């Protein structure tokens, strides 16, 4: 019952008053008001926007689309890889009441499609790099009303770029000193339409509320559960901004005052460069770069003494992996977060003062959780494991024009079942054992992959490694494993396999083998890819 349900502590302060683009403002006016302060860096080409220079793109923006026409409740897409203009057009649109639609820019043709027939917006901000492809599925969609190209300071084949854009709707002269955002019920207007599946069937729209967005905002400011560095701190993330795992996190640091450097691909050189040279404190990362951190000599060849705070999330994070990266860098511990797009950003953080190694933290502040057993459907004490559900302040509206889904994963009473298994201990730590469509099915055995992956982890020549179930007859699913190798070393499948023996019981071997990949399929937030394993494993 009510025992055995966790809450999240009071906030250090109460939640501030505004909508999303209110404080969004201040948070830029304030930071711009210190000379030198830079908000957004751009890895690759070293090229910054300054906070000042965001309030005025911002503020402009948001005039020029009130000029366009654009009213409350409209929605815009962005369209864009990650890059120094994406969070303009975001940020703009929240001043105004206008949703904002992220769109994956990697989606082929039928995905762009679909997720743009869910949002339908009006305005689409592309990248040159987009640009052709968002072309392409225009013609086909009468919603979609004008294209703005982000990063190109020029016209290209008459479609308008957004300095051009901003010049034709705004007068120049314009005061930004005097721009006042738009005051409007946070509790219903949506900020953002995410894309996810949910836990069955196809991607769909999450709506977000600015509520939610502001409780976002008071979670990372939060003395206990926000980032612990100062304001002007260089923090490095390599998460798409599409995603909310990106989107959230990135929307906090401009509310931070942080220097946010970004990039739009993942190079361990040019990472590994820009930690050092921007003195980077805080790092967002994935479990596979945790595993880079922990492993790879070229770590070595940086002076990185100025990283103290690491951060995983997306997907389960190895024990045993967090720790080394914890010890090589001689830091108290590493950071975590969990989350899905559904509940805006993570709901379990690791608070200031309290780690556990393996646990991905604490409930949130204004959030509430509960694991229930996955046959009886009744809550569940400590180190117990069940399908974590939750409660709060962050969860979403709803899907976009599809109550049914929505119905199909927040229950009648509020409870969002978020269709992973894990466990909290008698502390309050909370554990990911790993999502429940993962789970391999080996006779009447279900194991999970990530414990195998967190196994294989543990040996020195394993930078990475990716678990599954092939077909059998006989057994259902055998588990097998695809395993990336150290530069330099060697290992066999033979002894991939006793090692991992030596360590479980007899259901959790790996009876469908093992196959040694230059790289393991996952996505861009951490999400292993099952089914590409299979296709390798077979
Ligand atoms: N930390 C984690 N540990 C174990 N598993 C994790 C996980 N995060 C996500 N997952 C998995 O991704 C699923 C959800 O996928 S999803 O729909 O595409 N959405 C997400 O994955 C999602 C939305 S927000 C978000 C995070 N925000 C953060 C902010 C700060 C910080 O320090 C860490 C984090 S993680 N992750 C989860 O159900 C879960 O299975
Ligand atoms: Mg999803």
């Amino acid at each position: 019952e009510d025992k055995n349900i966790v809450y999240g502590p009071e906030p250090f302060y109460p939640l501030e008053d505004g909508t999303a683009g209110e404080q969004l403002y201040k948070a830029l006016k304030k930071y711009a008001q210190l000379p030198g302060t830079i908000a957004l860096t751009d890895a690759h080409t070293e090229e910054n926007i300054s906070y000042a220079e965001l309030l005025e793109l911002t503020c402009r923006l948001a005039e020029s689309l009130k000029n366009y026409g654009l009213k409350q409740n409209n929605t815009i897409a962005v369209c864009s890889e990650n890059n120094l203009q994406f969070f303009i057009p975001v940020i703009a649109a929240l001043y105004i009441g206008v949703a904002v639609a992220p769109v994956n820019d990697k989606y082929t043709e039928r995905e762009l499609i679909n997720s743009l027939n869910i949002s339908k917006p009006t305005i689409i901000f592309c990248s040159k790099k987009t640009l052709q492809k968002i072309l392409q599925v225009k013609k086909k969609l009468s919603y979609i009303k004008k294209i703005i190209i982000l990063d190109s300071k020029e016209d290209i084949g008459g479609y308008q770029c957004l300095n051009n854009f901003i010049s034709q709707h705004s007068d120049a002269n314009f005061n930004v000193s005097n721009f006042k955002p738009n005051s409007f019920d946070r509790d219903e207007q949506v900020a953002l339409i995410m894309n996810s599946s949910g836990t069955t069937g196809l991607p769909k729209g999450v709506m977000l509320t600015h509520k939610n967005l502001v409780v976002r905002f008071s979670h990372c400011r939060d003395p206990i559960f926000g980032n612990q560095i100062i304001p002007g701190t260089a923090i490095l993330t390599v998460i798409p901004f599409h995603h909310g795992f990106g989107m959230f996190t990135t929307l906090g640091y401009f509310t931070c005052g942080f220097r946010i450097v970004l990039m739009h691909r993942f190079e361990e050189e040019l990472f590994l460069k820009s930690l050092q040279d921007y003195k980077v404190q805080s790092t967002l990362l994935v479990p596979t770069l945790m595993a880079f951190f922990a492993k790879s000599p070229l770590v070595d060849k940086y002076d990185l003494s100025n990283l103290k705070e690491i951060a995983s999330g997306g997907a389960p994070l190895s024990k045993e992996v967090g720790e080394a990266v914890a010890k090589r860098f001689k830091l108290p511990g590493i950071r975590q977060g969990y989350g899905l797009t559904e509940t805006t950003s993570a709901i379990i953080i690791t608070p200031e003062g309290d780690v556990k190694p393996g646990s991905t933290g604490k409930v949130v502040p204004f959030f509430s959780a509960k694991v229930v057993d996955l046959d009886t459907g009744k809550t569940l004490g400590p180190n117990q494991r069940g399908e974590l559900c939750f409660k709060g302040d962050m969860i979403m509206k709803g899907y976009v024009n599809n109550p049914e889904a929505t119905k199909e994963i927040i229950d009648k009473d509020g409870w969002l079942h978020s269709g992973d298994i894990g466990y909290y201990d008698e502390d309050g730590h909370f554990f990911i054992v790993d999502r429940l469509k993962s789970l391999i099915k080996y006779k009447g055995y279900q194991v999970a992959p990530a414990e195998l992956e967190s196994i294989l982890l543990q040996h020195p020549s394993i930078i990475d490694a990716g678990v599954t179930g092939i077909p059998d007859e006989d057994a259902g699913e055998l588990p097998a494993a695809c395993v990336v190798l150290q530069p330099g070393k060697h290992l066999t499948e033979k002894e991939v396999i006793d090692y991992v023996a030596s360590q479980v019981s007899s259901a959790k071997r790996l009876r469908g083998g093992v196959r040694f990949v230059d790289e393991i399929p996952k996505g861009s937030t951490g999400k292993i890819d099952r089914k590409a394993l299979r296709q390798i494993l077979q």
